[PDB]
Parts: C-alpha cells; structure tokens; sequence
C-alpha cells in the first residue's frame, strides 16, 4: 500500500548557529496504521571524504509506539567533534542527512547543505589550519532541502 509514514512538516530551529550549537529540526509526519516497531530518526553529519570525520551519525531517536495520526517532535542532536573537522569545510559546503528508518529500513532522507564561514575578515581571507571551531557560524540552507522517500516493507 501507501508509505504508512508520510513526512508533512519540517522546519530547521535555530538558525543561523554556532557550529557547537545542537541541530534542531520541527518534524511533523503521520502514521497511517499501528506499526510493530518504532520509528528511528537519526542525523548524520557527512562531512569530509579526506578525513577521519566522514559519515558519521549524530543521534538517532526512537519514536513510538507512534499513535496512528499526525505527529509532531523535535529533534535535536549535538554537533560532531571539534576536533576532526578540516579547514576544507569552511571552503566547501557540507551535508547534513536526517532520515527515518523502520525496523532498519531508511524510509524518508531529508538533505541539506551547511554553509560554514568564519565570523570576521581576517579569519575568511586567511583561515587558520587550526580550525577555531568557536568562530563558524553554521547556515543551513534550509530553503534548499533534498528530500528523497524510499519504497519498504512495514509490517
Ligand atoms: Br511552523
Ligand atoms: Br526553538
Ligand atoms: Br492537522
Ligand atoms: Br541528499
Ligand atoms: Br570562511
Ligand atoms: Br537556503
Ligand atoms: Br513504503
Ligand atoms: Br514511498
Ligand atoms: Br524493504
């Protein structure tokens, strides 16, 4: 049959943000049926294919037993380490992935681009190779995002 969750609603909470702040997302969705399994929301911070910070998830968060109708929560998930992210990913902009799965299967992907830039002059025309975590603010580009839905099995 239809997807039994359909995504309705997000909106990205506080932002702009300082690259330490928690990413913040109001999700609305509906579950059509009761399902056996809760839902597993999780954020994965792309990152950078050159270094030791790539693909890693954030948080992730079991929704349910989700009570058949609308829905509505937040989820919020601390940044990754300061420490491994590279001066490339204030030069280029990142990816962000919040997805859903059921039972392990990635049901919705919500995408977004992440524009980091150093908060002063001299740090955007000279960046230090030291990363100065605590001077990124941190835009998503929130008008922009690539949702992609995925065909599972439910119960
Ligand atoms: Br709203
Ligand atoms: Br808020
Ligand atoms: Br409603
Ligand atoms: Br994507
Ligand atoms: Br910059
Ligand atoms: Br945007
Ligand atoms: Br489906
Ligand atoms: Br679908
Ligand atoms: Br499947």
């Amino acid at each position: 049959g239809a997807s039994i969750v359909s995504l309705l609603g997000i909106k990205v909470l506080n932002n702009p943000a300082k690259f330490t702040d928690p990413y913040e997302f109001e999700i609305t969705f509906e579950c059509l049926e009761s399902l056996k399994h809760d839902l597993e929301w999780k954020l994965t911070y792309v990152g950078s294919s050159r270094s030791l910070d790539h693909d890693q998830e954030l948080d992730s968060i079991l929704v349910g037993p989700v009570p058949v109708g609308v829905n509505k929560f937040v989820f919020s998930a601390d940044p990754p380490s300061a420490e491994l992210i590279p001066a490339s990913e204030l030069v280029s902009v990142t990816v962000i992935l919040l997805s859903c799965s059921y039972d392990g299967r990635e049901f919705v992907r919500v995408g977004y681009y992440v524009n980091n830039e150093y908060d002063e002059e001299e740090l955007r025309e000279n960046p230090p190779a030291k990363v100065q975590v605590d001077h990124i603010v941190r835009n998503i580009l929130a008008e922009k995002p690539r949702v992609t839905r995925f065909n599972i099995v439910w119960d």
